């Protein structure tokens, strides 16, 4: 009975991210997931594929776990929904947000602000910094510096953070007061420079981009600890360091952008603590809740707290609000799924067998012809394909390199994929993956570079 | 132990929309909701209350339904998520997709696109409103007009489409682009103006500013059918196709705001069916789900969904994406939640109840010396409070008369909201509210409305 449900989607639903023509026509054709269990999920025609890619980079606890399911069921039917509007709250979103303060977010972070999705959350990081600016009577200090090949959403105003073209096109972004420093990927830095020396070229480009748009109006930097969709950039050693000495020098706000990295996907509780980051905000969602519901969740430092806890007696309740910000059944999925990270520490796991992978990728993958690098770390890694590696001259992007071997994964039973802005194969399994799962993984993806590098070189 | 958890709440939990100092202080005393069933919710205390409000406008079906729960577990075990990036589905997502379009949008609407908020989807109606110009040639035709009172979200671009002070303050907003025509209020029109003429006030202001601005500058108009937050703002007649004219004549797309009216609350399935608008894009939440579960809406008419569509063929695919976009278990709450609507008529019975309850606190409050006036539409009510009703004098707003009846109606067990920006009473009680059950209501306030009279007056 596919068939009728495919002409409905054709007719009817508009997909995130899916070429618009070619899905209404057929060409892209569409695909119906109907189970999932443990790393794996089963599409409409009975095929199992292992989701190397935990969904998008969300799934962390694995498929088919019933027991979250069981804690969402409970929570909708003592109480599915009320608003936590002045005052109001359920105990599960109060158990959460402490659990979130007190055994995963770093040193000095005080308040949670939840919503539904990274977006929106970034989002309300920049009514923060703006808000926290003005009650400071500094109403100059508003631009917000991202970096090239940053992914922090896809609004208008978090688009505009973003750093990839394809969130930009024809909707006008970025926005003015939005900025773009230099993208931390050794690999790509200019010719001769060692790894301290990229590291001392970041640092004096962020201040030279400061100065240039002048301190007093420059309010946040924002950062994925790793860079994820652009995709899976580690930083160089000493990044963090030198970017944050001039982030204090002239009194910028540091907004950690852990969309992907929190919860245990590094093999660290979070990015920040594992890069020595110190944030003054901090972005959460995905691995939050593995996905088993939406939630998004902005961590708010001490700094920042005190400053609108104070402006508030002058200046009234702060006018931000969704109506499902602190929604119970995501809550309740939130904590079962922390229960579950906790119980199998599946962040030691993903330390573990993140390594392993990563390191039995370096040994298949370094050297091949097709590719230029391999990189990750903890549970994300990649392999980038370029035409020249020494030169670092990538492919003519109309070849498809990245797509091709994502593609024959897939025909292998493997779903990997190819990152946008390049020939990228990205790596980002759920944390209960085990050696064995890996070594599989890496199988396959052995074949389908070999079969691509055949046909293309 | 609710000390406990109150401590929590206050030492590591923000709320929206709540005094961050009186909060944290305990000055704003906190509320922790256990259960609800019915109309009724209760609290920590064993307080049960009359929720006249349904959450916020949205949980239409009524609390408790225990259906909905259970479709939602069923969903959470066959599978909680995966993205719906390239054509990818769930049969849950493809239905609703199809429902909506087929037995709940208003005529010639094609396609849905899936958030998790009203805010979200606004979000995504700015980057399709801009999508829409650039690849038809008309990068200058960008700005957005919205309405003074209009609620449209609590986002930066959203917050600025937003005509309520408070979602501006120290957010920089309006941001440049977005303009505000004025508020349809018959009841505060230029003194002397009949309906009809105030009508034609509203169009010519429209014109005039359309014109002042440029026409080729302007993308699209955002409206309410019924605005709700602003609150409770019922058109005049003739206003909705006088304002389409305008728009028709400068080539400007028409966004109906549909979060608080769609899927039955104003007795009607959508406001636009019911004042005659024919929108080029709808936006939806709230009642989509009863807030069973987060999930949004965009619904895309034809004019524009061909367009996108054939520009996908040269300019790829759009990129706009949310990781939660169609998330399975949101869909199957919504597919529940419809399910209830369609088979107990809630619709009627909201146009039943709902004229019955307007008409019984017509009776009760016209002529009352608190208040100015009364309105409302469908399961939609509201009391404004003036000093002068004759002349339109409000209260000076540090009296709080419009809090004052809040409080006093929530110690006699009924919550209905103190609207923000003016002293009102807002009513928006589920859609299974009996007669009965109006009476009650209509008697709590009677009480509450005459202690704040004889103290204030
Ligand atoms: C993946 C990611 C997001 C995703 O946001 P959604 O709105 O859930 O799509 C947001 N921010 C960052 C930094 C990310 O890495
Ligand atoms: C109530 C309303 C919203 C609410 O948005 P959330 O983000 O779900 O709180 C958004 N837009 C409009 C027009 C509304 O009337």
């Amino acid at each position: 009975d596919f068939d009728q449900l495919f002409e409905q989607d054709r007719a009817h639903f508009m997909h995130p991210s899916t070429h618009a023509h070619d899905h209404a026509s057929g060409a892209l054709p569409g695909r119906i997931i109907t189970g999932a269990s443990g790393i794996r999920i089963r599409d409409h025609e009975g095929r199992e594929l292992i989701d190397a890619f935990a969904g998008l980079y969300c799934v962390n606890i694995g498929y088919g776990r019933t027991e979250v399911a069981d804690a969402i069921y409970k929570q909708a039917k003592e109480l599915a929904y009320y608003h936590t509007y002045v005052g109001h709250s359920t105990e599960a979103i109060i158990e959460l947000s402490s659990r979130i303060i007190r055994d995963w977010a770093p040193a000095g972070m005080k308040k949670v602000y939840y919503g539904l999705s990274g977006s929106d959350a970034n989002e309300t990081q920049i009514k923060l910094v703006r808000y926290y600016n003005n009650v400071l009577g500094r109403p100059q200090k508003k631009k917000i510096i991202s970096r090239q090949r940053g992914y922090h959403g896809s609004g208008i105003m978090t688009g505009s953070l973003t750093g990839l073209p394809s969130f930009h096109q024809h909707f006008d972004l970025p926005v003015e007061g939005i900025k773009h420093t230099v993208c931390p990927h050794w690999y790509k830095a200019p010719a001769g420079m060692d790894e301290a020396a990229f590291v001392r070229y970041c640092a004096d480009e962020l201040e030279k981009l400061i100065l240039a748009e002048g301190p007093d109006t420059v309010a946040a930097f924002i950062g994925e600890p790793v860079m994820g969709t652009g995709g899976i950039i580690v930083p160089p050693k000493g990044y963090w360091e030198a970017i944050q000495a001039v982030l204090n020098k002239y009194d910028v706000l540091l907004i950690a952008d852990e969309v992907v990295c929190a919860f245990g996907r590094l093999g660290s509780k979070m990015g920040s603590q594992r890069y020595g980051m110190r944030p003054d905000l901090i972005t959460t969602a995905k691995g939050l809740t593995s996905a088993y519901a939406p939630l998004s969740a902005v961590i708010v430092g001490e700094k920042v707290w005190d400053v609108i806890e104070k402006a508030s007696q002058k200046e009234g309740a702060m006018g931000h609000g969704w109506t499902y910000s602190g929604h119970p059944i995501c809550a309740a999925a939130a904590l079962a799924n922390l229960d579950i990270l906790e119980r199998e520490n599946l962040t030691a796991n993903a330390a573990d067998v993140g390594a392993y992978l990563n390191q039995r990728l370096r040994e298949t993958f370094e050297g091949h012809p097709l590719v230029g690098e391999v990189r990750g770390d903890g549970m994300l890694a990649a392999l980038e394909f370029m035409a020249d590696r020494e030169a670092r001259t990538p492919f003519d992007p109309a070849l498809k390199v990245g797509p091709k071997v994502s593609a024959a994964c897939l025909e292998d039973g493997m779903i990997a994929r190819a990152m946008p802005h390049g020939d990228i194969l990205g790596f980002a399994p759920p944390l209960v993956l085990t050696r064995a799962e890996a070594d599989e993984i890496v199988g396959i993806a052995k074949a389908a570079v070999d079969e691509v590098a055949g046909e293309v070189l």
